């Protein structure tokens, strides 16, 4: 599946999307990419576009 992620953050936002097959895989691919891209805000999803979105 295609998970996409929405980074909000004070300084790094944008979009970037992974495969994975479970959204455990993909919110803990995007929460390694937020890791290193040094963002830290709060964490929803949308599941019906299987997009994640990090609101900091």
């Amino acid at each position: 599946d295609t998970y996409k992620l929405i980074l909000n953050g004070k300084t790094l936002k944008g979009e970037t999307t992974t495969e994975a097959v479970d959204a455990x895989t993909a919110e803990k691919v995007f929460k390694q990419y937020a890791x290193d891209n040094g963002v830290d805000g709060e964490w929803t999803y949308d599941d019906a576009t299987k997009t994640f979105t990090v609101t900091e």
